[PDB]
């Protein structure tokens, strides 16, 4: 499902959109920073969630949320020097146990974490 | 509307995602580099549209958009070493013109510029 490409990518530093929606007439977007990203061994993707109050509300009524991200230093189709990632995630967030806890001590600020399902990598570029 | 802050960070590289919706069902999610973004006298923000069909789509029914970008390198909010923006926009394309002229010069890939009118700015970070 996350290619070597992807997991390379996850090696640098840039911001992540997570885009959700539902709760609301219009989509919200909240950030996070691709150093903020743990993979796990079932490719799960993990991030500290400090506020995402709207992120939240959009997924109690759709799970799906879109995270999309890009690095110059990774090289994309045709050698282009850059490479980006829309990725398709079924979000939850996970207030307890181990993952959590590894999670809380690396980012002393979160809530919760983010869990993110990953349904469809689409690379676009 | 668009701070010294936001400006500095123009100075940088990194994914800028373009969240669009209305052309019916889900919102889109479109990306471009800060380095691909030129800003007008009157605060417009141009970006290069090689791409961005569904995008385009979104925008003929609901010309709202969210831009998101950040960066590590600028100082945020109180003891923060990274910044975010998350900007509301009035989004067109436009197919010719001295603007397109220009961009057409500086990213000669591009089909249409994307012209973002910029109706609200929140620093994130
Ligand atoms: C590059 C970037 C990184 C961010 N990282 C995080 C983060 O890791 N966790 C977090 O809770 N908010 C982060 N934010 C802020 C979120 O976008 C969001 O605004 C905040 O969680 C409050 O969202 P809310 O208004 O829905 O409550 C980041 C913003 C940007 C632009
Ligand atoms: C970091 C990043 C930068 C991109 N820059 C551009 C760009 O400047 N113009 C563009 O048309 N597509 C760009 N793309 C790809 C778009 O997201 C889009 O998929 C592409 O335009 C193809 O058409 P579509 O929008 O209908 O999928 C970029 C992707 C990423 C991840």
């Amino acid at each position: 499902m996350l290619t070597k490409k992807f997991k390379e990518t996850l090696k640098y530093e840039g911001s992540v959109s997570l885009t959700s929606w539902g709760a609301e007439k219009s989509p919200h977007v909240t950030g996070t920073w691709i150093s903020y990203l743990q993979l796990t061994s079932d490719e799960r993707i993990l991030a500290p969630a400090a506020g995402m109050h709207y992120l939240e509300e959009d997924i109690k009524v759709n799970d799906t949320i879109y995270l999309m991200l890009g690095v110059r230093e990774v090289e994309g189709k045709n050698g282009y020097q850059g490479i980006g990632f829309r990725v398709s995630a079924k979000a939850k967030l996970i207030s307890n146990g181990p993952e959590f806890e590894m999670m809380k001590e690396k980012y002393p600020f979160l809530r919760a974490v983010l869990e993110l399902t990953p349904v469809e990598v689409e690379q676009l570029l």
